[PDB]
């Protein structure tokens, strides 16, 4: 395990760090966005009050790595939660998240009857193309299972024919969850072989796809709200900032406090790793 | 291995790191002590001159774990070294460092005839207690082999007097170099066994000692400064912030650029770890 600290808070004032104070906390260099924020306020003396200590996570939009909104690729929705990066499934709500498999825009070509592993289970084949060489039907599977079709006609007028978007329902409650996209640029029709070639993917593993619960715990966070794309989450009792230690904030986030005289308090949040 | 992010600058303006806004770099809280900086200066679009890109580090001083200035344990120098924590050797110069093994203030008993291992094949030896049960003999030890021995009188007007500094020449071409300072708080003559209480204790790795060279490169860090109590390390020629892209910097820092058209720019330092 390591350790990424955040900027250091001196003093018996309120504090707060983001993304640009503290770089455990998830960023996006391309888009320039990140989504957490913690907080300190109301202390007395190195007692924070129930509801004093504050972690926050609101959901972000970020742009595909393929990017081209006329083929249906704009943006999809980030979150980061316990300086992790998280998909919402849901890009309203910030409670049912699944971990992103694949963001991509590199060229792959896959001949009928092979399987692009996609990673985690995940893989696609391209089953057949048609007689003219302008459709290709693609399948989508998970640990050999189908999961879903479809037949893409990839030399219309329309980009977004190109595009397969799986959606999927009963995904933590959640019905029309696009788990995949997939973008054909073209279909090459040989004397012997014919290919599919792809540039353009976009996965989660919707499979462990998880919920926030409002009776979930996370250390001394303890205190779940959840307000549509915002998680907010509190400590229920008092919270001391333990002079010349270490003390868990949750989920893999820490204060360390510095040996000071009880008359001073200088403090950081770092996050812990593997 | 892994990566800490440092804040993010933007545009073509000047910009400027240090421990408050780089968590890469070495930060002492229980002091509030910190060394590095790392500035880009004079920026012609993505294009930093020579000279433009600089990386400092200026000696600082902290207090020994063992706090107690009366018997001379007061403070030592600290330095860091590309996002390391490292010692010089010579408080007033920052080219010759080595690793701190020991900064404790832990009580440790050793029995007459036993060794208290210290770390990385250094040792203490208790050889002789005195029958009056008020000086110790100590002897220092590295891979089993004497580096230096002294009788220490526990129970004078002295608080001095029960610190050990062990002093050695030609360590990097520097004499009188304090590599070991042991605290005896007192000794017990027992009816069978006598035994040294020792509390304080400080060794820095001195048969691993270096030197920075005038001559020294770090990747495109390449200039080499040294300055008394500073390294300054700068490029000899331009250094280009290639958008949409990760450039070294040198000895495992890095810059991380945006993707960005080219009337922007956007980009952080991190360093890279194991
Ligand atoms: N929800
Ligand atoms: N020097």
């Amino acid at each position: 395990t390591y350790e990424i600290r955040g900027q250091v808070a001196s003093g018996f004032g309120d504090q707060s760090w983001d993304a640009s104070s503290f770089a455990g906390f998830y960023y996006d260099i391309d888009d320039n966005v990140s989504t957490e924020t913690l907080t300190v306020s109301d202390l007395d003396g190195n007692v924070i009050p129930e509801g004093g200590l504050v972690y926050t996570t609101t959901i972000a939009d970020v742009d595909f790595e393929y990017y081209n909104p006329d083929a249906g690729w704009d943006q999809y929705p980030v979150m980061g939660f316990f300086a992790e990066e998280y998909i919402p499934i849901n890009p309203d709500k910030a409670d049912k998240i699944a971990k992103l498999v694949l963001d991509s825009d590199d060229k792959y070509t896959i001949r009928t009857g092979e399987m692009l592993d996609l990673g985690e289970g995940y893989a696609i084949e391209a089953k057949q193309v048609d007689v003219d060489g302008e459709k290709v039907w693609l399948e989508f599977t998970k640990d050999g299972e189908f999961v879903d079709d479809e037949i893409i006609s990839v030399s219309t007028a329309d980009d977004e024919a190109n595009t397969w978007d799986v959606e999927l329902d009963d995904i933590e409650d959640e019905d029309d969850v696009v788990v995949l996209k997939v973008h054909v640029n073209q279909v090459f029709q040989g004397a012997v072989d014919s290919i599919a070639q792809i540039e353009g993917l976009w996965l989660i593993d919707y499979a462990n796809a998880m919920t926030i619960e409002s009776d979930d715990e996370f250390g001394n966070l303890d205190d779940v709200s959840i307000d549509g794309d915002t998680l907010k989450i509190s400590n229920e009792d008092t919270f001391t900032l333990t002079r010349d230690s270490e003390e868990e904030i949750g989920e893999g986030m820490y204060f360390m406090i510095a040996d000071t005289s009880s008359s001073d308090l200088r403090y950081y949040p770092y996050v812990e790793k593997t």
